[PDB]
This record gives structure tokens, C-alpha cells and sequence, in this order.
């Protein structure tokens, strides 16, 4: 009970599209990311009962992963890109709100994130 329920990752009445942008998203950034030594604490939902974080959706108010990212851009989930490097940017700095600066959770995530600005910098022009 702990934890909430997990963001969504699929929502009908939403409006949604397909673009290169978002494709080179899910096939480049998002799996480039993913397959990093330094991706697992962000592969799902934080679980603050299994990681003993009990005060992390105090606050943490709008939590963010790559785990539901995936499934996002899976499912389709996104209107634009934007929407979707936002939703990288609620993850990140999530993070750095929650921990201390130079904690290896933050050094992780500061990895990632040079990652994943070297990958945005390459994002093609729509269409
Ligand atoms: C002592 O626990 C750790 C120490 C270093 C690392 Br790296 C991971 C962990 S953890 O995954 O077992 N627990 C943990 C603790 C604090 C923050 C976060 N997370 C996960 C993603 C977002 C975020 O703030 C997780």
C-alpha cells in the first residue's frame, strides 16, 4: 500500500501519434539507455517497500522510470516527442530532488542523463 499505483502506459481518450522523431526515441534513446550498466534503478516504478525508501511518495509526487517510458513509446502512448523528453526530464530530476548530490543513485542518473542529452542532440528533424 506503500506504493501507489504505477503511471499509466496506455490511456484511450488520449490523443496520440506516430512520428520519426518518436520511433528514433524508442529505437535509439530509449534503448540505448536501457542497456546501460547504470539503467536498473531505473528499469520500473520505484518500490518503496522493497528499497526501504517509505517517506520516497512524500515526496515524489509526479514519479517517473524508464520502465513506463518503454511501454509508453510501445503502446504508443505519446501526442509528440516533447512529451515524451519530458517525461525523461520528470525521471531525472526526480532524482536529483529526492537524493543528495554525488550519491551513486544521483551518479548513475548524471550518467544517464549526459547519455541522453548525446542522443536528443541527434534527434532527426520531423518527417
Ligand atoms: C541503498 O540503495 C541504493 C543505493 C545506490 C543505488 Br545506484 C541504488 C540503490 S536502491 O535502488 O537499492 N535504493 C534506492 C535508494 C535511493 C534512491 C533510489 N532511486 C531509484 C531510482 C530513483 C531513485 O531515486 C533507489
Amino acid at each position: 500500500s506503500m506504493n501507489p499505483p504505477p503511471p499509466e502506459t496506455s490511456n484511450p481518450n488520449k490523443p496520440k501519434r506516430q512520428t520519426n522523431q518518436l520511433q528514433y526515441l524508442l529505437r535509439v534513446v530509449l534503448k540505448t539507455l536501457w542497456k546501460h550498466q547504470f539503467a536498473w534503478p531505473f528499469q520500473q516504478p520505484v518500490d518503496a517497500v522493497k528499497l526501504n525508501l517509505p517517506d520516497y511518495y512524500k515526496i515524489i509526487k509526479t514519479p517517473m522510470d524508464m520502465g513506463t517510458i518503454k511501454k509508453r513509446l510501445e503502446n504508443n502512448y505519446y501526442w509528440n516527442a516533447q512529451e515524451c523528453i519530458q517525461d525523461f526530464n520528470t525521471m531525472f530530476t526526480n532524482c536529483y530532488i529526492y537524493n543528495k548530490p554525488g550519491d551513486d543513485i544521483v551518479l548513475m542518473a548524471e550518467a544517464l542523463e549526459k547519455l541522453f542529452l548525446q542522443k536528443i542532440n541527434e534527434l532527426p528533424t520531423e518527417e
